């Protein structure tokens, strides 16, 4: 029932995450210079060391609110993508999976921990 135990959880998925090669396309923000038009198909860019920089500037409340700024690479990826069958799309859906499997109980837990605190 530890309320805080979400962040250092979410630090050693970001570094699993960061030794996966799947997320070597979303490790930084897209450039510009190398997809001109991204910014007209992408309203909010997102990338793993920024979520990283915001879980460790204490800038996220809850783990609810990390998992909505990773789910957003991941939606950008989709949205950006010209083709289902693209190499960095085909990454960013295993690297989902990936995510997903692992956030779930950090979620499960802190939900419930946040429960008990207000029981
Ligand atoms: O090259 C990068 N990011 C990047 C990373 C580090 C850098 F230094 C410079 C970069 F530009 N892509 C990431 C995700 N990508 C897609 O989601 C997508 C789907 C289909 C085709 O691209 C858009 C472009």
């Amino acid at each position: 029932y530890d309320i805080q135990a979400w962040k250092k959880q979410c630090e050693e998925l970001l570094n699993l995450i960061f030794q996966c090669e799947d997320s070597e396309p979303f490790r930084q923000p897209v450039d510009l210079l190398e997809y001109p038009d991204y910014r007209d198909i992408i309203d909010t860019p997102m990338d793993f060391a920024t979520v990283r920089e915001t879980l460790e500037a204490g800038n996220y409340e809850s783990p609810m609110e990390l998992c909505k700024d990773v789910r957003l690479i991941f939606s950008n990826s989709k949205a950006y993508t010209p083709s289902k069958r693209s190499r960095i799309y085909s990454m960013s859906l295993r690297l989902s999976a990936f995510f997903e499997e692992h956030i779930s109980s950090v979620l499960s837990d802190y939900k419930s921990a946040l429960r008990f605190h207000k029981r």
